[PDB]
Order: C-alpha cells, then sequence, then structure tokens
C-alpha cells in the first residue's frame, strides 16, 4: 500500500517516541528483575504488550521506560515511603540492565542529541521516567540523584496524594492542587532540568503547575476530556494552559480513557483524540503516550508495540500532513526535552539556588563547641 | 629548604590521593547539606580539619570523599536500614553539589584517566566511597545504582555487623568473617568494578575477602598492627595476603591507631607505619588514608589537610626514594582502581551473570493466568 509505504518512510526519517511504557514493571512481576538467561523470553514474551521482537516490528524510534513502583500501602507510613525509594532503585537498575544487555536494540538516551544519535545507529532511544513523587520518599536530594541515574521526567503523582501534589483518582482532595512544597518543587524541577509530567495529577494540580512552570511540561499518558470525560483526561482549560506552557499532551491508549464502553475503544478513537488536540492547540503540542504494559488489553488496532505503523498510517489517512505526523510521532517531545534542558542551563547559569532537604540536627551544642575550640587551637599553631 | 623544594616538585609531578576524608559528613553536621551562600565558610571553616583554602595549601592531588552515614540504631530494624539508604543519597547529593559549585578547585573523577585529567587541569580529583554495606539497605540493585552515581569503593562494614560481613570493633562476631551473602557480593563487586575496602572489617573478614577477591582491594584508612595493636589495624598475616591480592594499605592518621597514648601520636609515627609496610610488602602496596574529619584531633605535624607537604618531605628525609614516595602518594591507589576496572571489563566481557536482589512475588497465579490468556488472544490475531 502507498500509505503503508509512507508510514514506513516517516518511521525511518524521524523517531516515534512513546511517552510511557510499563515493561520494566512487567519484568518485576514476571522475572522479578532476574533477566539472566531470559533472552528467548525477552524477545518473545509469554505475557504483556511489549517484547524486543515486537518492539523492532513496530519501528518505534524511542521510549520513555517507566520506573513505576506502587503507591505505599503499609500501615507504617515512613516504611512504605522508604520502601518505594528502594524499589525505585531496583526498577532503575533493571531498566539499565535491560538496555546494557541488549545494546543492538536499546540505547540509553537522556537528551535531544542522545535520542537522535541512538536513532541514527538504528536503536530504540531508551529514556526513563518515574510515575509519582511518592517514589522519592520526600527527599529532593534523592530526586537529584534519580536525575543523575538517567531519569528525565517525573509524574507528580500516581493514584495517591503525596506531600507535593494531588492525584486525579483519589477523593477527597488533600492540597486542592499543588502544596506549598509542590510549588517550591516546580522551581527545583525546572532548575535541575527534570521534565514535569502531569498525567495522573488532579485538574487543579495541572492548572497550577501549568501556570507556575518556567519550562514546558508533558502529559506522558493522558487523553482528552471533551471526547471522554474522566478524571485522568485533560480538560479544555488545561489544554489551553498547556499551549501557553509550550508543553505536549501525549495521547493514551487506555480504553477507559478513550470510550465509556471499554470494549468499544479503537485505533480510530486514538486518532480522534490526537486530531482534537492538534486542531485546537496545534499539532506541535500533541504526542503519543501509549501506556502499553500499564493495561491488560489495548484498543482494537493497537493491541501491542508492533501496531505503531497502523497509527502513523491512520493519521495520514485522516488528512494530517506528513510534517504534523512527524511532530506527533516524536519531534514535539524532543523539543520539550530540549527546552527543559535549555531552561535548566540558563537557570543554573544565572546561579539559582537549589532546593535543599529538611535535615535534622545530628550534633548537639556540646559537639559543636569541641569542634570550634579544636579549630581555634589549630589556628594558634 | 631543598627537601621542601623536592616535596613540592613531587606533589606537582604526581597526585597525592588520600584514601578517606569525612568532610561531607562535617557539612551535614554543620550546614546540614545547605551550602547556598556558605562559600566564605567552605573556604575558611570554623570547625574541622578540611576546607577549600587549606585543601589547596597542602597540594593534595586527589581525594576519595566519604559518603558515610551512621550505622542504623532505630528499634525498627527495617526503618533504620532504609533510612541509611535515603541518608546515603543525601550525602552523595551534597558531595556532587560541593564539586559542581567549586569547579576551579574540585573535579569529579571515577577512573585512572579521570584522576589524571583532573590533576593536569590543576583540580583535586574528587572520588567517592561509602563507609559500610549498611548504607545499601540489603539491596544489590541499590549498590549498582550507587556505582552509577560515582561511588568507586565500598567499605564492607563500619562499626556494625551487617548481612555481608563483620566489623572489627563489635563483639561477639556474627558471621566470623564474611557471610554466604558476603562471599557472593565479593564476586558482584569484582564484576561491576567496585573497589573493595577492608577498613573497619574484622581480621577474619579481611583474610577471607583477600583470598576470595579476583581484583585488588584497599584499606582506605587503616594502620599496622605490629607497631600498634588494635582491632582496626592490619595484621602481618593480612598484610601478606594483601601483597598476593595486589592491594594497597592506605595508612591512617587516627591517633588511637598510631600509638597507645593518643596525645603522643605524631607525623613520625605515620612515617614509621608507611616504612614498616613498604619494607615488608614493598612500597607499591602502601598508600595514604588520613581519615581527616573522622577525628576531632590529628597527630602532631598532621593537624589538617594543609600538612601533606610535611609528610612527603618526611618520607624523603627517612631515605624513601622519590619513585617509592610517588607510589605511596598516589600511583598505587591509581593502579588498584585501574586493575579493578580492567577485572570488571574482562568479567563483563566474558558475560558473567550479575547478582540479583531477592524480590518478592507481586502477582498471584490469578493475575498471571489473565496475562497469559491475554497474550495468546493477541497471538491469534
Ligand atoms: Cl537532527
Ligand atoms: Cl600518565
Ligand atoms: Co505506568
Ligand atoms: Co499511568
Ligand atoms: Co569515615
Ligand atoms: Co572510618
Amino acid at each position: 500500500s502507498p500509505i503503508e509505504e509512507q508510514a514506513t518512510r516517516l518511521l525511518k526519517e524521524v523517531p516515534l517516541i512513546d511517552g510511557h511504557n510499563d515493561f520494566p514493571y512487567m519484568i518485576r512481576g514476571w522475572f522479578r528483575n532476574d533477566i539472566n538467561g531470559q533472552d528467548a523470553h525477552l524477545y518473545d514474551m509469554p505475557i504483556g504488550q511489549t517484547d524486543l521482537q515486537r518492539l523492532q516490528k513496530g519501528l518505534l524510534g524511542g521510549q520513555f521506560w517507566s520506573a513505576f513502583v506502587p503507591c505505599p500501602k503499609n500501615p507504617d507510613k515512613e516504611v512504605g515511603s522508604l520502601e518505594a525509594l528502594r524499589q525505585t532503585l531496583q526498577q532503575l537498575d533493571v531498566i539499565h540492565r535491560l538496555i546494557e544487555r541488549h545494546p543492538t536494540i536499546l540505547q540509553f538516551a537522556d537528551s535531544a542529541a542522545s535520542i537522535w544519535s541512538s536513532f541514527r545507529a538504528g536503536r530504540v532511544a531508551s529514556l526513563i521516567g518515574i510515575e509519582g513523587l511518592h517514589q522519592i520518599a520526600d527527599s529532593v536530594s534523592a530526586l537529584r540523584m534519580l536525575h543523575r541515574l538517567g531519569v528525565r521526567y517525573v509524574t507528580l503523582t500516581h493514584n495517591c496524594h503525596n506531600a507535593f501534589a494531588d492525584a486525579a483518582t483519589v477523593s477527597p482532595e488533600l492540597h486542592g492542587g499543588l502544596s506549598r512544597k509542590g510549588e517550591r518543587l516546580i522551581r527545583e524541577l525546572n532548575r535541575m532540568g527534570m521534565m514535569i509530567d502531569l498525567s495522573h495529577t488532579s485538574h487543579e494540580a495541572q492548572t497550577q503547575a501549568l501556570r507556575l512552570s518556567r519550562a514546558p511540561v508533558i502529559y506522558s499518558h493522558s487523553s482528552i476530556y471533551s471526547l471522554r470525560a474522566h478524571a485522568r483526561n485533560v480538560t479544555d482549560e488545561n489544554l489551553h494552559l498547556l499551549h501557553r506552557n509550550r508543553g505536549v499532551v501525549m495521547i493514551c491508549f487506555l480504553r477507559e480513557l478513550l470510550a465509556s464502553e471499554a470494549d468499544q475503544a479503537t485505533l480510530a478513537h486514538v486518532i480522534d483524540h490526537i486530531i482534537y488536540a492538534g486542531t485546537r492547540i496545534g499539532y506541535e503540542h500533541v504526542g503519543i503516550g501509549s501506556d502499553f504494559d500499564g493495561m491488560l488489553r489495548g484498543p482494537d488496532g493497537l493491541h501491542d508495540v508492533s501496531c505503531y505503523p497502523a497509527l502513523v498510517a491512520g493519521l495520514l489517512e485522516r488528512g494530517v500532513s506528513e510534517e504534523d505526523v512527524k511532530r506527533v510521532m516524536g519531534l514535539n517531545v524532543i523539543r520539550v526535552l530540549e527546552e527543559v534542558e535549555r531552561v535548566a542551563a540558563e537557570l543554573q547559569g544565572a546561579g539559582e539556588e537549589c532546593l535543599c532537604d529538611e535535615l535534622d540536627e545530628v550534633w548537639n551544642e556540646d559537639i559543636k563547641e569541641q569542634l570550634t575550640r579544636e579549630r581555634e587551637r589549630v589556628r594558634k599553631l
């Protein structure tokens, strides 16, 4: 088919960069992060919507691999929070090991330049994002170390309220948007060059984050509210504030977010959602955020990661121009990551002060007096 | 003085690389890891044995900055262990921020090549080590992420027994050396290219680690047992096994480890300890491991980080050859780090399997059956 040829050509010209895939958590469920001698299974998985053979088949250019861990449910609240931090390092560890053991398919990327160089080599550009600020255990230091480990976006919440922001699916509201800590964290995320992700966050938390952020943000996996009313979807108000923010809404393949009846959801609905956003806020602010392996079943026509060429062909069939399809595929999310890193470079270049942790006093006054007396003794010499 | 001129020349030819300095924990005690607008104090500290002015004055070429956190003392044992992991990320964060905010003085290094390039630029080569396996919270995944954050050695214990090995100063013995986990961790540390540090570990744990390790190890800050009998010092038996291992004993400035009467300890004693080891196991297996800022007061003549030229001159005055002084200064610890990285490269190159964490089952059989049924439905299409 000529349109299938056109879609294949576009997929080779520019990388289709998917906003969210939970294949690392599927590895934790199935293999329990032990992938030694599991290559036959990693290429041909007995479960899920992602494996390395189907990943090649769909001609995907890049991927933000989710380092999701569940919201803490332990009665001991400090233990649950600290457990999430240890589990986060396990998920970052298995993502890095997945990339390093399969260098011909996957190549790690943390920037616009690293995405392109990965794509030129014929590799899937493998980026990392964490799904919720519960994962950092209330530690801004830990968050900066997650950035150093290769994390390039942070979803502000998952399906639980935290110290910083409100989740969409939890009632009642705790903060009614962002907290005072949350507002201060927006500045720190902009300063360090961490891309803000507004999926899973409440409508009010989106509105506040979109006005406050000095860098463009993303929705790593969210759909349109006007087409399908859901707490997880993006309202017209927040779509306009995303336009001002210069951000990108990466459209989700979750069936509950595309249609009221789940079994009726399709590839055509995903394209309706992409076209709606592209029509109203322009095609430079729309992306693709599948949430593959964050669901049991996908829409009809988008059952797994091999189905991306059908989406590219489907967009072209509707009359979306090649240039606008390339934008939706990956150029938009590359631009946001590029602008996030430029905003960080200019804020760091202007000597903006970093957000410190709230640390307890480890020494009493007796320890400090011994230390100051000792220093002055050395000054006398 | 001609010998002072000779010492100054040697300090400019090769980097004096100190094995252990606890200045990052002093920043946590004094500033509480908030160094914003504290440059006047960071250059001229009101306490302690390390600041950025005195660091320049002593002509130090490199430094393994300690990311030490205390052994957990909480009644809730899981919380204490998980707390140590969060505190470790705070200490790694402040070390990286200390280096990044002072690029003219400090430059981060994680290899032999990066140490040299830092030294050629006129910077103190800033490496990182953690003081105890309590810091990883029983997670080998976390340990691999600490390596990715820039940690290049791990002290197996501090002053507490852990799951892997026995500390020197705690009785009774738990494992009587290394545990079965510890033995398995030695292989993993060799595979990843993490330098093993045997300071603070029991005599039996040293003996076992020295026989088992495929890469050379270090004592980041330990002294000689025959000159001064202490649990923390290295016995003749372990000095010989260190020679076979090809490791380096980095001599400590702790007064309790140099003499029975603490106030009688001196620079001359440190040189006696260096010469003892250099005479018996050769000068290619001896180093300098001050433990500055891990003590209130230092020996007479080694009161702070500005006193390194006195040590270099003192070694030359005793009749230690220029070539052997250069070895003790830094060439030996560079060689160990170089060999540790080569052993890792050859073990990784031979496809040796990594040590995985013990992970719990997150899915029941009902979840797994839904996933396998769902996959087979997609295969039918
Ligand atoms: Cl380009
Ligand atoms: Cl050289
Ligand atoms: Co997810
Ligand atoms: Co999600
Ligand atoms: Co220490
Ligand atoms: Co110590």
